[PDB]
């Protein structure tokens, strides 16, 4: 038995690749079609993957696909979409809130992932802003009974959020909150110091969003959300990824890099279940799409801008295409969960590797006269 | 009272970030979209704070933004314009100096922002030559009563800059002098020694500059308006930031950079103050935009180039822009004046990160069909 | 005869450049149009230099350019074309097994390049599957008689390929296989202890794959054939390199990292040995060029797209380019054959240089108006 | 006397910038247009700087411009033509040797930059290939009476062209020859130990080769001419820069890096004393520009494109431009003579810096709608 006394089950599994902490500790502010994943062993199929995912400290959910509160993508409809889905919703408050209320209403008096309730009612949350006049927005959200609510807002390091964060959680101390938003882990303590129950991580990383190139302010989107994530694992904390997401791809090694969920803005943009309707410009059949940043939220600036994207159809065909895809790469990275992820990730195991500009444009379709890319 | 003598009312802060000598010491040219700024915390509203910056050692202004002395951008009324706003213009020594007598008169024998003097008369400086025939010149603009000048050059280091600087210090002792351009801290030194009461930094990186593409000379813009003010902070040396500026992200990293104010040549341009007036190619209303180093200034070199720019209107509702988005930067960052966003910085409080371009090219607006960009 | 006794034949020879573990060690993930090859000494002419090269541990080939298995590239007829030229084809899967039966007789039951067997017969090679139902397969491969077989696959390291391996080592002990696809040092690791007789190296950089963009896997495919090859060496093990090629370039400088030989698949597309029959688009002479991840290959996710690419007439006019320019790379390197080449490289004799993009884009052509790029 | 007993006559001159060696050894391959020269002190006027350069051990010039002998490029017009303004040419060998006799003689049987010999002939140079048929080609050159002559090969290591060396060496002692290409230190030293008079160094960098993508060879060309000079003025060899050069900035950092004359291929190209003559295509009165390793020199492999590049008329209002340039540049860096210029770059007083592809793309014009770039 001397074969296994000298290490002991491990074989030798030689040092090629580089760890995460040896990624981003270089200095350099990589993106997410910036590095890429290697390889591990794998001994099981595609379909047994578990993507079980956690939302905050007590909301775990059965896909870690969630969206993002704008205007322009959700309402009740994608809500209860992907509440039929295993995800979660959160409605926009660029709106009334008796709007917002008969919204979150709708969906929770309303396909085996189930991600409902202890009584069954669908699992929605809502996004809230942070001055003094949304107390009387988010108490008749508790009227209406949302589970889980988002403090939405440019910089998530206010005096202002904190002290919200005190106003719900000594009267609502069954509510959850998330925070954000944050891009280092200085304001990522200074929120979970607060009681804050998951963060949400990226700023000016959006398809939106131009406050990087107008405030000067953000990070690049995966250093954001390796070390967001690899400070709140500390306290027991979940983190949410937004922006840079244009593929099944990014989110993918974006919530392999220590995020849970995923929040998902403009790739689950134009849909059916997106406001609005369809229109036509140079016979494409496209949907507006438009964050709070740009002036047509309602002497000021403008973070953000208005513009429109072409459709993908309804989501109820288009993310089973999303979680087969964060299936097939958590099959050939070598895990059977997420949380194995996670693992073979923090425990260095899973390893990375930096990659250059040629590599990038040769990563994708390349030395060819046309073609026709069609993902499902 | 333990929890205070372990350490003493600073939290522990967690070292997410790069300083700015980690950041410009690693060898690479960075410019201004090629780094961001990591937030911090904030405890106080956009509109408390205080953008009041130095221009020399005994001229201060309400704003940071300041004018390029081309013959293209400014004239007496830019200068009664941004005198208006807090600012400051120089007057382009591009003319006859007779023309500039009269140009710098107009200004000063003519909205809480004041810049105006002690005999409440406004603040108006202009740009004058190296060659001998300019004691001509500037002789007559001090009777004419002009404040600060600019000893406007390619190469700030000469002999000749030196000798002008001798000649105007001794004459003329409540006059005061803008020296550049420098790029480095040994043509930093060797101005400051001379008397210099502030810097103008930057060579090559003008939207107009071919210099650098046809001299080989200059540097990248972020370190030399880093390295230049972390040399001249030693004498009490303010610097002025040229070149490069294409939004209001970019001044406001620059300044943060250590330049107490920065110089707008292109982003100033095509407005209602502008000279010559508007013309029309393709049915775009545009107005000509053309540096001195460009042939037409009037056997020779060119180090400029003649173009043009799309107009943005009256600056009395642009620059009230530029400052609210400097307003925005300054509270994000977390700092409740220029003054202490420079604290910070030198401090090492306020911490940087570099940007690969794969997250330059996701910063700006990005995965959509087309989009109206509005700044406001 | 002091002259001899200080070193002994080799002269300074001074240490200009960089060896390949200092190049693929500084964590970069470099690619084959990111670094390029430094000159060293010649003694000879062009035409003696011998491209002879190993497919795997009995298999010798004069040329060391295989083809892929796709259904739009090769069948038996660009087979009997690159047997006729020293190569090895593979006849693809996505068929059924009759079919490939009856292409893999009818290329063995068919210039002084020979690539034939003890018996005269041509040397050709196919690909199998990995399911269960492919043992049927190549059941009837060998009642064909086919000589070696590549285990295809998206992720080499699987426990049903070397479950597969133990299938055939035990039944079929001439017959050899092809393992793959491997990017990294583990899974080769893992590949080799079962018995693989030699890998094809390289996932993700094809022309057609977007799975490092869908599954973020995959690494840059000079990084992969180097390490790869580096750790196959140990135990005399030949790697294969797939996609990223587009030129004579990236094959020279492909197997002058470790590889022995290296796998065309879009080089090799669009010519008259090509399947199905040419087309046309814009007036361009055009054939379809599609790979297997693509969806039309027969709830699925899709790995490739489908597209054409340009002719480039017969192989029997194209591949003498193709071994002509590998010929005088291998000469103005200053190796006389190829595993001279090897051994320089191993031997830190020949030296690299990492490339950056300005130095990129100043290699291919620049600074005219327009030009003819006819290779041959 | 204190302030001088401390360190002596020199100032402090702070240490900001990169001196030659800590930025060609950090291993990136840069070229021209990715790093740019610091300014220093200038103390002078811009037409008293003297660049008076050396092409031989023997052979001094009044400019460092030299030509590129290509047959689309030079014979004996443009010869004569750079003759009279300082500058040396070379007739290309891809004519008849009668021919090439002929083109000699017609240029040393023909304002103060002389190049003229002893006798008040001009000096002119041509160049010869490598092969045993040449022999007869030098020797009508030597009865015709060439001064020097450029060994013009793709690799200059060969056992061919050191035996040709040796070849002239013996027989004419007065004749000077010029070998090359040379990238690296050890083909240096394998032709400087052979007798070689000066170098040309540089390959793959050219306008029209395209070898670097073809053969996988040569390197960046600023590392090249930087390395290859530093190790030619061990033994006092000057070297020649091939390649890379679009405009006058290219040429003076080139010539900064160690190169004491610059070889222009393109840029001299489309003349007035270029061969053949001017033919329109969309309107744009261009000549047709084509290298040697093209297929139109006359189983072969190619090396080089044929295109063709818009014209600039003559050179006599061409060249001055050029000089005028390098004047400038040698003004703002700071030295009095391009020796002075070479003697601060290897005592370490000259300093560089790297540059981003940012600081690159606003090194350039950038942010305007539109303009027109005239040099001169
Ligand atoms: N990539 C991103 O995540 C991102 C980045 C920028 C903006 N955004 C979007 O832009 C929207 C608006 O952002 P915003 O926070 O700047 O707008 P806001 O109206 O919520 O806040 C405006 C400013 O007032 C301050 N503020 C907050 N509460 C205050 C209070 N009681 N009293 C006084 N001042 C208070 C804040 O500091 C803020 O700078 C957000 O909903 C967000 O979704 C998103
Ligand atoms: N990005 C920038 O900041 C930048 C860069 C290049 C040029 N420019 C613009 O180009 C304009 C002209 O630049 P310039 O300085 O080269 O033109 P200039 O006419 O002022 O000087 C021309 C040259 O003569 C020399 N000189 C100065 N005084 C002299 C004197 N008494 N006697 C003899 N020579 C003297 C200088 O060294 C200079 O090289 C400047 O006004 C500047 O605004 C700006
Ligand atoms: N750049 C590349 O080299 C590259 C990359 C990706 C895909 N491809 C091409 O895509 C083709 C298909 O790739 P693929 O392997 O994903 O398709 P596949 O049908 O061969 O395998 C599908 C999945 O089933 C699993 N599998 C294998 N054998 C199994 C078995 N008996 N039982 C259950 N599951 C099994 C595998 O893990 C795989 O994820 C390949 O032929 C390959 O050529 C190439
Ligand atoms: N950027 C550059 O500087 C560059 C790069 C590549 C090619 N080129 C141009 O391409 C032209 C041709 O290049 P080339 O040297 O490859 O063509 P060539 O005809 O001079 O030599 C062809 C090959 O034969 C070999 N050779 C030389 N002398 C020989 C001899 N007596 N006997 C047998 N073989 C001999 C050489 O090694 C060479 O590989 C050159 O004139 C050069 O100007 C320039
Ligand atoms: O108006 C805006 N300005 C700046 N960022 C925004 C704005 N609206 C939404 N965002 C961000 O963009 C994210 C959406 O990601 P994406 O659309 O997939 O890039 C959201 O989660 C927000 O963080
Ligand atoms: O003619 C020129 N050649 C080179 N640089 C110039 C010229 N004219 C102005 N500049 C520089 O360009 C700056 C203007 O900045 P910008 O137009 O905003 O890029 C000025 O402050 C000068 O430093
Ligand atoms: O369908 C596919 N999806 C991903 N990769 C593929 C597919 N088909 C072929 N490949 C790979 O692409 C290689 C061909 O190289 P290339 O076409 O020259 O880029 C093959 O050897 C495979 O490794
Ligand atoms: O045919 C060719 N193939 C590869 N390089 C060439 C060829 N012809 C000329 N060159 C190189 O290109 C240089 C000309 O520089 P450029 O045209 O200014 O880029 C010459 O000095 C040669 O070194």
């Amino acid at each position: 038995m001397a074969d296994y006394l000298i290490s002991g089950g491990t074989s030798y599994v030689p040092d090629d690749g580089l760890t995460a902490q040896q990624l981003f500790n270089c200095g350099d502010g990589l993106t997410y079609n910036d590095f890429l994943i290697l390889p591990g062993y794998i001994d099981f199929t595609a379909d047994q993957v578990d993507l079980t995912s956690a939302l905050t400290k007590k909301i775990t959910l059965k896909t870690p696909l969630v969206s993002s509160p704008m205007d322009t993508v959700t309402e009740a409809g994608m809500a209860i979409a992907m509440a039929l889905t295993g995800g979660i919703g959160f409605i926009h408050h660029n709106c009334t809130p008796e709007f917002q209320a008969n919204e979150v209403r709708k969906v929770k008096k309303y396909y085996p992932l189930a991600s409902k309730d202890a009584k069954k009612q669908l699992l929605c949350g809502a996004a809230i802003g942070t001055h003094e006049d949304d107390k009387y927005r988010l108490d008749l959200l508790a009227q209406a009974g949302v589970d889980v609510v988002v403090l939405d807002s440019s910089q998530g390091n206010s005096i202002f959020q904190i002290n919200m964060i005190k106003y719900i959680k000594d009267k609502y101390p069954n509510l959850q909150v998330i925070g954000g938003n944050v891009v280092t882990a200085a304001q990522a303590k200074n929120l979970i110091d607060a009681g804050v129950d998951a963060l949400r991580v990226g700023m000016g990383s959006g398809s939106i969003c131009i406050t990087q190139e107008v405030l000067a302010c953000g990070r690049p989107q995966a250093t954001a959300v390796y070390k967001v994530s690899e400070y709140a694992r500390r306290f027991g904390v979940p983190v949410i990824a937004d922006g840079g997401i244009q593929n099944v791809g990014h989110i993918a090694k974006a919530l392999a890099l220590g995020a849970s969920t995923v929040m998902m803005g403009s790739l689950l943009a134009a849909t059916t279940e997106a406001p609005g309707e369809y229109f036509f410009s140079d016979g494409i059949r496209l949907k507006k799409y438009r964050g709070m940043g740009s002036l047509d939220a309602m002497i000021k600036v403008a973070q953000g801008v208005s513009g429109a994207v072409q459709d993908k159809g309804s989501i109820h065909k288009f993310v089973p295409y999303l979680i087969a895809g964060i299936q097939h790469s958590c099959q050939d990275i070598g895990a059977k969960s997420l949380t194995q992820v996670r693992a073979m990730m923090y425990s260095g195991e899973l390893k990375f590797e930096k990659r250059t500009s040629s590599a990038q444009v040769e990563g994708g379709v390349h030395s060819l006269h046309s073609y026709e890319k069609r993902l499902f």
